[PDB]
């Protein structure tokens, strides 16, 4: 709620606490911290491997040997966890998704790796058919090529399975088929992972800026289960029923764009909050500070923009830059 | 909200999603060229067409340049005109007198479009940055620090001059204390009974403008200069409904959050708590970094509406936008 | 709030509990070093430090030795000071002019932080019970009741003299009805623009004040006095939020809830319903009882924290303390 | 809701209900009475003994001849409840807490001592492994030194059946086991004990003011069951849950530095709503008070906050002090 | 309010009803003595006590024995005493002077208790129907018209006169418009900074006041006359809101609905939307009909607890009551 | 919710709507009409007999044939509903209330009756043990003399089952048992009788407003079962589990001294709203007018205020006195 208390011009002057730097900060509302950012990462099938990506400037592609040498620089940096993002082998792609729940499927191994390696890191994996099938599409198609819910939800299970399997202690399904979260909550308590978080892609939007992303996948309609644009109360809808469903986490996808729907998400719910700053707004935001069109400092303020909007943890590509900006 | 027990496999979300006709039917909102107002750069003299770099497409446009091209502005259907006058550097000054001068190029070019136009909207631009010497948006005390008060006796002045070459809508971009109601009360003393202040009231001390200086010509003025002693600290949201909520008070007929893609649930607050007009200026940085990807080939075209729609979407009644000429050619095709 | 059928054990709350990775994420609050301010008793004379029994860690010090402690304080990023004079005893009267002398403790002090730490808040103290022979906030009618508004008038004397002394922040901490108006409305005449005036808006008639005024040496003056004809029945809630809207229709520009811990839900209430800078004051009770335990061995030094997260989670925006070197330096290490 | 209906000075003086103790009185918001007092006691083994606490100076552990003696006082003054801590002896501390069942464990005999004696005196007892388990852990572990959930609830569910056996009117799970107000629910429900009232510790925080209690039982990480210090929104879905698998009260635990906790959990919900000054509060008090440094009473003030910020009653080893005062 | 799911046989409500600790345990609401407020009849005159027919048990006391009573409701705690003079009948005229007569019945009272128990809150009643030869609270215009601002000048110099005697609250009971502005501007200008001022905001034209009118002497004065062109409408709850509003607006300290139990909706109301403080009149009509149930033995003596609680229950921080002697024994006790 | 909109004297004068007849018609916000009023009736065993009640002034006890003469001059006047109490004969009571199910009860009897003469007239039955037991309690009692809860629903199912079946259209448990709306639904809906109303007691008080009712039946602790007076917050608790439970009707009993509570309900959940002015509150109204103390047009103001408060329908013995008056 709000209530202005008659406050009036002279005696309120809001620049009063704009005066100085130290009323600046004594005022500040939100701050961001490294304990906000979660690093996605792509990752290859080889060994001593490093590739550009042309649409998304200055963010590598990793085989898992390069992933463990830069995490010791991620983990130095107090950034508390990975998303992971496997850029499948076009060999392992089929209509049936299997290779989604291969145990040594890329994602599986990163995570077995990761889990080892630096144990109190978190490993948040993709469940989602689009990396595994042959052209792309986000599930198992009908005869009319439309994305068949239920039937998408039974391999999306089987995948959040290997990664439970494989160690991760958070799955993250970005699929939105209805009632998957539901699907994946009741296997992971009947196999015994009790522990393991969901964190739910809840109020996943139809959007042009994941062009970029396709390009670092090698993934390059939607419209059937991502949510329209133009929808906002549809979102309080989608989040509701993946909470009464389980779900540990709750975020939504893209992030700056949608900075509305994170502040309705976290003020009807009041449940952890989180938003992804895709491939798109790095690749606009990059873009425009390599051209010199725009000053380093857009960084920051974009990421703080999601913690005054309500977030609770943001996934960016952006995460070590700002780690070592915000350390020093 | 209330959820009311709605629960899969009884409620599927994609039933409505299935078909283009119910996904028509449920959408929730839908950007209009009622909802766009362009931005425009103006140049001194004649015939003079200037590229800018930094907002690859936009360019700055003398008087007569200008008139041309209004013509399909309007055809568009575009409501309204944002002016921006791109200062000589000779006329700029530590007292700012060239923002009230009857002759300066914000007030040749609203009489200009005033009579060529008398349908389309002009708002005309009330801020002191464009005609110091420092680029501060007023008036220093030995400090080096922007003065409230004195710097309202200028913007005053210049609000009556664009009120006097017949602007419809007059917008304080200066984030002043208390400018909004010195405003209107001179207005009103004045006679401009039905001239509307557009309050720009939600105001970051934004590194996205950075284009936009670059654009009027400030940039080299401001230097490494910043503006956190008036404009908004970008981690505050409260403060921003007591911002609305004095300019409301004041007399505003329509207030305005800035920028606007990276402060969309202010938006969403302020069209929530006030239920007021209530504007976004998709800004300079915004329109840039947008641009780049485009021309790249790294975003589809597609994002220009997507971006737009948002605004609409946490609120929005109007948008400020370097994108209204393609927006409205892509709405009207 | 809307619970959206959360059921055990498709929602199992540990979950996120499981790793410090997922608490750190979910974590709701976190305290940093610019939510700190460092209340300071502050001697006349030179080379003077002085024990507090009642505070254990605390001293009292000369301004010579307060511009010493400082270099570390600043060094910490502490962002401001609340300076407490203790008045010495024949500087005491009853029409306490000793509040407005500009070679008083409070203003000697405001000055040479001032000059060598310009960067540096200096909250000042305007209240009338250092400087009384009584130790009441205000001057007495016959029937030894605290006059009202002839308080107010010494009050504003002694805002005036500190805004004159350099002081960023005035604080009236003496709960005299509408002296956030009277003082405001001299600060903007006299052209103290920007002077802050932080309201002791809901201050509680409150035991937790004894080692406070032992520090300050108005305990001996006071006796048996209260103040309960003008701080706050510890029983009322409801009334804090008639008094922080007055205080903020008055002007105020930060408003502050004292003491803290005991009064946690007025912080809550008070930042819910008027979103605006809501401070807290952890007193010297709280101080010296928590000290107390640790030094016993009762409670672990981690307390600390935990009693300054408890006022961020409330709704604070800053905390008075008298622990905040000990926690700039656990937040810093 | 709040209106400030347009109330200004000098028309509106805040100070005129101020003026006299008699108007002080006609508009004081809460008071506190003896009804709203919970005296939390420590039960030994023995017969015919006290011993005191190094840090809770005047809190005396008793044996139940002891607590017999006590309680007559006790009721003298009308305090509606005892909520019984039993100091277990260090033979019968075991991995499995077996103890926490024993029909003729400390807590179940002084239950049913109590209920024979002052057949109108609650009893409220403690549903915990801590102060039964071989390291004071607060149940059941895995080869990692994880508390269990469910394993844990399973001995939990056991030892509340005993204690309704033993007579006991209210039992109060203090344990923060996820689901185990609905566990322990339904075995009451089955086992024909319909009118045993549960009392859920729902919003118990990961506290270090708990230390004085650890030398009171002799128990002397918490972060995976108990809550983050720095979570308010969490304490709601925490009530939330409780309320829907049938808890008759819902507490917050710790107290004072909690009490913005307290005014929300009222607020939403509109139960039955109750909070713990714990160990260390009463610790700090009480050392404060006996060094000279704070007024008696600072007790009263405390315990009044508890009333203002919603609490409709307090556990407190002030109870009996404050009893006192409140009588005369 | 969220149900959050609760359902049998999970949750049984009955539970915490199974015993008397339990039940004192979740109890939400208990009247206490400082919740009593005592209405009193004065007569003039010297060792005078006369019964009321429609009030049993209540009787008119002259000032002497007023005084005596006094001592024993001091005993039990009760905080204060709302006077009603029965003014002799040759006192009655039409310019209702007798209401500021220094040597008035509640003139003389004030003065007599304030000596005798300075503790003891005096409430006067701030009303001319004890005073007009017809009735009316006010003074009529020439159509029978009760005439609201020149009503208030006379509700003004009685307040004023109240003021003068010592009385620590006035009541205006009378319901014209605005006239708790006026009496508070007086009261300030005149010095009586502290006399606080208890406004009936929402009193309605009722018929539940016959016995009361027959106690004071105003019955026969009124014949059938009604209120309904100033008391507001039975029917009507919106309203009360904008009564409480206007008089919070104007400086009341305390605000009052009248009657009690009937407009108990009110109560809940008014204290939910305003969080003021908040009072309510169990009048002489619900007295008489709970009095008269008693003693033909067809309600128990518990009623009258049961009464109070309710007032309490519904938001009440204090109750004018004619039982309070009776309450304040049964809650000793 | 609430805006003052800055309304200010003199602008702003509330005594310009109150100065005419007119205008205060325009703006009465409540009015009363004989379709709020519902009648309760006291029914005896034989024939031709009425008998007068000491505490209850004007109100006759009515045999089968003279409820069926009275009701012609009740259904003349509009009224919607009567609500049946049987006196029971002292022979008929038991430990097991079995008089409650019996098809030719009193109650069983009377609403055949009047379903045939009157087909029109709602009849609403009690559905309650009190009448029917030995010495008057509320249900079936244990070893204690507790009223034991479910074993009490048992028979209440009975009866309500018995009550449809005599074609009553609304069944009115006044018992207090925990469960028993939902109980009596399951009966209602698994034995065919879909359009049977229940009619809850939802938030009924032990109160001592009950005394002359007690007189009126024949049946002169309730603190165990019925609410405290103290209590408004679990007013609604109790609505919401009867409205789940499948209540078409909630009320509140008492009715003037509850009025804060039928205002709460309203506010709620917007659901039908009924209240009782019950005996007590009859019998002080009654006999303040009787003794010349008080004027009819209290009758009238009382039954306002039911409506002001937000109930949909009120019980009240004044409703043919209240149904003359509204009509001429
Ligand atoms: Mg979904
Ligand atoms: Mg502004
Ligand atoms: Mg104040
Ligand atoms: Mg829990
Ligand atoms: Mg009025
Ligand atoms: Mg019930």
């Amino acid at each position: 709620s709000f209530t202005p208390a008659n406050r009036a011009y002279p005696y309120t002057r809001l620049r009063r606490n704009r005066r100085d730097d130290f009323s600046r900060r004594l005022v500040r509302e939100n701050v961001l911290t490294v304990d906000d950012l979660i690093l996605p990462v792509f990752v290859l099938d080889g060994v001593n491997q490093r590739e550009s990506i042309p649409s998304m400037p200055g963010v590598e592609r990793l085989s898992i040997d390069q992933l463990l040498i830069e995490a010791e620089e991620w983990v130095a940096l107090g950034i508390p966890a990975l998303a992971l993002f496997p850029v499948t082998p076009v060999e392992k792609k089929s209509l049936d998704a299997a290779e989604a729940y291969n145990p040594e499927g890329i994602a599986q191994r990163a995570t077995r790796a990761l889990r080892e390696r630096f144990p109190e890191l978190g490993i948040i994996t993709d469940v989602a058919l689009d990396p595994f099938t042959t052209h792309g599409q986000d599930g198992i198609l009908d005869d009319d090529g439309y994305v068949l819910n239920d039937v998408s939800i039974d391999v999306l299970v089987r995948q959040a399975l290997s990664h439970a399997e494989a160690g991760a202690q958070v799955v993250a399904p970005s699929d939105m088929m209805d009632g998957r979260i539901g699907a994946i909550r009741e296997a992971l308590e009947s196999a015994g992972h009790t522990n393991v978080r969901v964190m739910a892609y809840s109020a996943k939007y139809a959007s042009a800026y994941y062009g970029p992303f396709r390009d670092a996948v090698g993934s390059a309609n939607k419209a059937t289960y991502q949510m329209d644009p133009a929808n906002s109360d549809e979102a309080l809808h989608e989040v509701a029923a993946d909470l009464a469903e389980g779900a540990d986490m709750v975020m939504v996808k893209p992030g700056m764009p949608y900075l509305d729907i994170v502040r309705r998400v976290k003020d009807e719910f009041r449940a952890p909050t989180f938003v992804y700053q895709v491939s798109g707004e790095y690749a606009m935001h990059m873009g425009a500070i390599q051209n010199g069109w725009l000053a380093e400092s857009v960084i920051l303020e974009s990421l703080t923009a999601f913690k005054r909007a309500g977030a609770d943890g943001i996934l960016t590509y952006f995460a070590k830059q700002a780690a070592e900006q915000l350390r020093r």
